[PDB]
């Protein structure tokens, strides 16, 4: 289900990254009473940041560690939670980081079946999501991680509402009234899908975060990208409707993009293909 990682249960090697909520670093993880030795990725959160006590969230991580049951390929499973000052969390070490780096570092191989095919999961674990009723929150490029090139998953579901900000990818709703559901992440994978067809490009670049509740007002929505042909530009629009009710579902999205990936030449125009 979920363990309960004791101090010197996990060791810690490289970081692999740092950011503001805290740290991830590289490491090895032996449970408690066997003796494989496992590579896990161990998530620092600075301390402070939650006015619920150890016990309320511990509780709460366990509610959050239903959805590991039955599980989907393109959503993470919480190997074990650590609860010291910080909260540490450990899952299995994905080498290949996250798919925002990936479409960075790799973005004149990327191709459009890799591309169409990435949609296509996160909207799968995405829906995965919705049917346990957990709101993600969080969802961008750099949240979806790559275990292999054709496989990727989703991290960071429900970190907010377990210990209470990306103003670019959150939904109108999100941006003024902080109210998460599950069609407001239809909004942030809609922001997502443009990432992913911008080979990681910021979005609503330079325009500062104070503006942008405005700026949505105005109309303005994410530019379309050379890459992508009217058809699939309108389903990145339809998820940045006002109205929550008004953008598809995940389920809608399963079937639409994999629709669209039985011909990727006639959704995605680039070089190589
Ligand atoms: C491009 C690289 C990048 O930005 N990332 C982000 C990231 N996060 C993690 C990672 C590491 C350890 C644990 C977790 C998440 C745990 C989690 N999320 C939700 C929940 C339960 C429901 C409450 O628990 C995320 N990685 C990462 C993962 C694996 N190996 C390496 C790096 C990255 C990459």
């Amino acid at each position: 289900l979920l363990r309960i990682l004791k101090e010197t249960e996990f060791k810690k090697i490289k970081v692999l990254g740092s950011g503001a909520f805290g740290t991830v670093y590289k490491g090895l993880w032996i449970p408690e009473g066997e003796k494989v030795k496992i590579p896990v990725a161990i998530k620092e959160l600075r301390e402070a940041t939650s006015p619920k006590a150890n016990k309320e969230i511990l509780d709460e991580a366990y509610v959050m560690a239903s959805v590991d049951n039955p599980g989907n390929p393109h959503v993470c499973r919480l190997l074990g939670i650590c609860l010291t000052s910080t909260v540490q969390l450990i899952t299995q070490l994905m080498p290949f980081g996250c798919l925002l780096d990936y479409v960075r570092e790799h973005k004149d191989n990327i191709g459009s079946q890799y591309l169409l095919n990435w949609c296509v999961q996160i909207a799968k674990g995405m829906n995965y999501l919705e049917d346990r009723r957990l709101v993600h929150r969080d969802l961008a490029a750099r949240n979806v991680l790559v275990k292999t090139p054709q496989h990727v998953k989703i991290t960071d579901f429900g970190l907010a509402k377990l210990l209470g900000v990306p103003i670019k990818w959150m939904a109108l709703e999100s941006i003024l009234h902080r109210i998460y559901t599950h069609q407001s992440d239809v909004w942030s994978y809609g922001v997502t899908v443009w990432e992913l067809m911008t080979f990681g490009s910021k979005p609503y670049d330079g325009i500062p975060a104070s503006e942008i509740s405005s700026i949505l007002e105005k109309g303005e929505r994410l530019p379309q990208p050379p890459i992508c042909t009217i058809d699939v530009y309108m389903i990145m629009r339809k998820c940045w409707m006002i109205d929550a009710d008004s953008r598809p579902k995940f389920r809608e999205l399963i079937i639409e993009f994999s629709k669209m990936a039985r011909d990727p030449q006639r959704y995605l125009v680039i070089q190589g293909d």
